[PDB]
């Protein structure tokens, strides 16, 4: 998979090793070598969460298949206790888009993984 | 919902009340409390529309349900006219992708809206 | 279509021309008029690929039709070569999310494609 987050914390605010951290613990939470995981944190954001703009997040994690309900609620348990835990963001203040992508509209080498 | 924008459109000419008027809004326009709702406005960016770098801008709308062709309609004349009036953007140099997404793919608190 | 790409190469080394050329080589991929096709290019990127930060980049063509099997990976074969030949970018460090939008699901000059 690939997990991209989106926040207003500052560049600064983001603790060397969070792009390794992210990399490793989907990885392990997916069963899927880290050679393939992309990852991608775009601090500095003009965003608001309910029209506050304490720390917040926008984030996507796009995964051929092992999208469902309960992996979700799993993935979600992770990737809201890293930002709570890295970037110090409430988990209330967090939205993650799951998108299970067909192996034909993943794009990759030249190709797909079709 | 979470509305994202990303245009080439200064920071400067974002005004101050933008992200707040933004999410009273769709507050207003889809009945859901604000609280609920997430916005996020990237200006300065390299993009084209047509190979014309005039202003432009790339969206998205994300919602649980409540996206539709006739919704979807709404959600256009409403976001273009806020695009034109604050940032200055001509309607005909937008594209507003929206996605339904279903609540088990809405990670937030973390769990999920399932 | 349009066409968003999100790298760590630094802005600096982004050719002249580079968004010209996306929007002629997609126009031709599609036979699409060049006056609707969108591009968006975010250098400067925090990420990673493989756990690496060497050249990568992260990438998204959204387009209503026009998305396959067989055309995808013709977009990706066109794409990869772009980022490679200008950005340096290894094919084997891009990932390109493809997208077949419900014309009623995009927004334009406040109303939709529908
Ligand atoms: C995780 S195994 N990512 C590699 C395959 C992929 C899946 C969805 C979107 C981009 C890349
Ligand atoms: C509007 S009520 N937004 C909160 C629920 C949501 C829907 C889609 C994507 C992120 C969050
Ligand atoms: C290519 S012809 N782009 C214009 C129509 C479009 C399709 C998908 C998303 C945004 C715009």
């Amino acid at each position: 998979p690939m997990f991209i987050v989106n926040t207003n914390v500052p560049r600064a605010s983001v603790p060397d090793g969070f792009l390794s951290e992210l990399t490793q613990q989907l990885a392990q939470a997916t069963g899927k070598p880290p050679q393939y995981i992309a990852v991608h944190v775009v601090p500095d954001q003009l965003m608001a969460f309910g029209g506050s703009s304490e720390p917040c997040a926008l984030c996507s994690l796009h995964s051929i298949g092992k999208i469902g309900g309960a992996q979700n609620r799993s993935y979600s348990k992770l990737l809201c206790g890293l930002l709570a835990e890295r970037l110090r963001i409430s988990p209330d203040r967090v939205y993650i888009n799951y998108y299970d992508m067909n192996a034909a509209n993943v794009g990759w080498n030249n190709s797909t993984f079709a």
